[PDB]
């Protein structure tokens, strides 16, 4: 099985918390992460855009780099990771991301790919005046459809005459091309979105569910292989997770009581064994190194699962302790060196 870092272009990475680490995004924070991740042969490091805040005691996401940018940088200080941004298609002329991306395929000597995103919340749009009004929530798909058709034009041959609704190119250029064939990625859970993703994507990333039920997504990743059987293409699900390790099972459960005792209640607000807001009710795994090795190789065993994107409550001594620790006894690891 394939593992990414979520990289934390916000504040505060993914816990919404007083008692949880509390710490900016920088560039250097970042470079920090991917270069140790890097090092423990992690497979991609991917970047969220994030437009808009929670607020609250911990100015929850108030903080947040440009997702293009950052792994621009990122790509210039690694040389074996893949590199993924996001890009807010409502945000960027598809022609403007097709260059970025040969951009970041040139930095990177051939390790970039993009996630495209629909968006889904309104004041993230609303705020700068390109919301363009609640039938996009029923034609969003539509929309990325015609993106990605500019994207696949420009990118395969270096030129678009696309006509559609919401696009129109004249001889559209973008070269150079990239260096390999560029990879797409999608985050679609709706039926329209993983048909998008069958149709378009390397592969679709969803969530994980629950506290420790490593195999709870087990059904959304059964509509994405279903999904797939209709363009007869492979798109396999990346499955989101927060890790919560320690040297003992009852160690790990105290931080993570540690973290839902401080919730930030005023950002979970806005916002709106179980899950809890405090990590936006995200699939969670909670343990011992040993019991969250168990717990990722019982992902790897369901159907349609290639890989998982990680979150950590500490992300630079969260891979260090993956790499040391989780990763050596992981059976879906066991092709690294
Ligand atoms: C790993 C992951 C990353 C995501 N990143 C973003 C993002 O950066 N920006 C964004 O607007 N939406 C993001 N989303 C939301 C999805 O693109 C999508 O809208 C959501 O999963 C709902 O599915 P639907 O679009 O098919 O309803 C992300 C979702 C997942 C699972």
């Amino acid at each position: 099985m394939k593992i990414g870092v979520f990289v934390p272009i916000g504040n505060n990475g993914w816990l919404i918390s007083t008692h949880a680490p509390q710490y900016m995004p920088t560039f250097e924070l970042n470079k920090a992460i991917v270069q140790k991740a890097e090092h423990y042969h992690f497979d991609f490091a991917l970047s969220m855009i994030k437009l808009r805040g929670f607020g609250g005691k911990t100015e929850f996401w108030d903080h947040n780099l440009e997702s293009f940018t950052l792994m621009a940088g990122l790509a210039a200080v690694t040389s074996r990771i893949q590199i993924y941004a996001t890009a807010a298609t409502l945000t960027l002329p598809p022609a403007i991301v097709a260059r970025m991306a040969a951009t970041i395929d040139s930095i990177s000597g051939g390790r970039f790919g993009v996630n495209l995103v629909t968006g889904w919340q309104k004041p993230e749009y609303e705020q700068m005046g390109i919301w363009p009004g609640d039938d996009y929530f029923s034609r969003r798909y539509d929309y990325l459809t015609e993106y990605v058709q500019v994207l696949r034009d420009l990118w395969g041959t270096g030129k678009s005459d696309f006509k559609g609704d919401f696009f129109t190119m004249n001889d559209c250029r973008v070269s150079p091309q990239p260096s390999v064939p560029m990879k797409v990625i999608c985050a679609g859970q709706s039926d329209a979105g993983m048909a998008f993703s069958a149709r378009y994507a390397d592969f679709n990333f969803c969530f994980g569910k629950g506290v420790n039920t490593p195999t709870a997504f087990a059904p959304t990743a059964a509509r994405m292989k279903q999904a797939a059987e209709q363009t007869g293409r492979d798109v396999g699900s990346y499955v989101l997770f927060m890790v919560i390790a320690d040297e003992t099972d009852d160690a790990a459960r105290a931080k993570w009581e540690h973290y839902k005792a401080g919730a930030d209640e005023e950002a979970l607000s806005w916002l709106t064994d179980p899950t809890s807001a405090v990590n936006i009710n995200m699939g969670t795994l909670v343990g011992s190194y040993a019991s969250v090795a168990r717990m990722l190789d019982e992902v790897a065993s369901v159907p349609g699962a290639e890989g998982v994107l990680l979150t950590f409550d500490d992300f630079l001594s969260g891979i260090e302790t993956f790499g040391e620790r989780i990763q050596p006894l992981m059976q879906c690891r066991a092709h690294l060196p």
